[PDB]
C-alpha cells in the first residue's frame, strides 16, 4: 500500500490490532480513501482469513433488494443472502448511512441474536460474521434527525477507522502520483517516467481530489497518455477531460 503520511500510517497500526477482534469496525471516509481495502486488511488479519470476504453497497439497491440481497429469501429452495455468504468470514457493508429504517432494524437484530429469521416452515439461520461497514456521513447527526438508529450505532461502531481523504495524506498525493504515472509509462511503452513539472505539481497538490485515489489514479494515466513522451517533463495535468 503507498502512502507515508502519519495519519495514514496511524490507521494501518490501528487496524493490525482491530483485525483479530470479532467486533465490528465502523471506517469513516470519502469515496476513493481505501475503505474497501482497509476492509478486506481487517479480514486477511484477522483469524477469519480463510473464510470469505463479501461486499455489498447499501446505496446501489432499492429497499426491497437490500433486504433480500442482505437476508437471503426462499425461492431453487432458498437465495442465500450475503450474511450466509459471509458465515465463517466477513461482510463489508459499504454506504451504510444509506441503509433504509427496516434495514438497521433487522441488521440489529442479527447482530443481537445471530440468526436469520425465517418463513414459517423453515427454523431460523445461524450466522457466525464479523463485521465491517464505512460511509461518510455524520452519524451522530443522523441519529440526531431520526434517520440512523442509535442502537444499531452502539453495536457497529465498536471502534471507529477514519481515513483521511488524499487532499489531507501530507505529501502522498506526489507519491501515489508518481506510482501510477510509471504503471502508466509501463502499459503504453515509455522508457521511463520524465517527471512531473513544477506547475504539474502545483495542481495536483492545489486540487481537492473528490474521487481521491481512485480519481488521481484516472487522471494521472490520463495525464501520462496524453503526454506521451520521455522527452521532456509531464507539465499538463488533465483533471477534466470534459473541457477539452
Ligand atoms: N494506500 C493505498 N495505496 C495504493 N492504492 C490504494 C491505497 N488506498 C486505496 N487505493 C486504491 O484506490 C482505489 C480505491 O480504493 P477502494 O478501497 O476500493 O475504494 P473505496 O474507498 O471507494 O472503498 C483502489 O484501486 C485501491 O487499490
Amino acid at each position: 500500500l503507498l502512502g507515508e503520511a502519519n495519519s495514514f500510517l496511524e490507521v494501518l497500526e490501528q487496524v493490525s490490532h482491530l483485525a483479530p477482534l470479532d467486533k465490528p469496525v465502523l471506517i469513516i471516509g470519502e469515496r476513493g480513501t481505501g475503505k474497501e481495502l482497509i476492509a478486506s486488511r481487517l479480514h486477511y488479519l484477522s483469524s477469519r482469513w480463510q473464510g470469505p470476504f463479501i461486499s455489498l453497497n447499501c446505496a446501489a439497491l432499492n429497499e426491497n433488494l437490500l433486504d433480500s440481497e442482505l437476508f437471503g429469501h426462499e425461492a431453487q429452495k432458498r437465495h442465500p443472502g450475503r450474511f450466509e455468504r459471509a458465515d465463517g468470514g466477513t461482510l463489508f457493508l459499504d454506504e451504510l448511512a444509506t441503509a433504509p429504517m427496516m434495514v438497521q432494524e433487522k441488521l440489529l437484530r442479527v447482530i443481537e441474536y445471530g440468526e436469520l429469521e425465517r418463513v414459517g416452515g423453515s427454523q431460523p439461520l445461524q450466522v457466525n460474521v464479523r463485521l465491517v461497514c464505512a460511509t461518510n456521513a455524520d452519524l451522530p447527526a443522523m441519529v440526531n434527525e431520526g434517520t440512523f438508529r442509535a442502537d444499531l450505532l452502539d453495536r457497529l461502531a465498536f471502534d471507529v477507522v477514519q481515513l483521511p481523504p488524499l487532499r489531507e495524506r501530507e505529501s502522498d498525493i506526489m507519491l501515489m502520483a508518481e506510482y501510477f504515472a510509471i504503471q502508466m509509462c509501463r502499459e503504453i511503452k515509455l522508457p521511463l517516467f520524465p517527471g512531473f513539472t513544477e506547475r504539474a505539481r502545483e495542481t495536483l497538490l492545489n486540487y481537492r481530489w473528490p474521487g481521491n485515489i481512485r480519481e488521481l489514479k484516472n487522471v494521472v494515466e490520463r495525464s501520462v497518455y496524453r503526454h506521451g513522451t520521455s522527452d521532456y517533463p509531464l507539465d499538463d495535468i488533465i483533471i477534466d477531460p470534459f473541457k477539452r
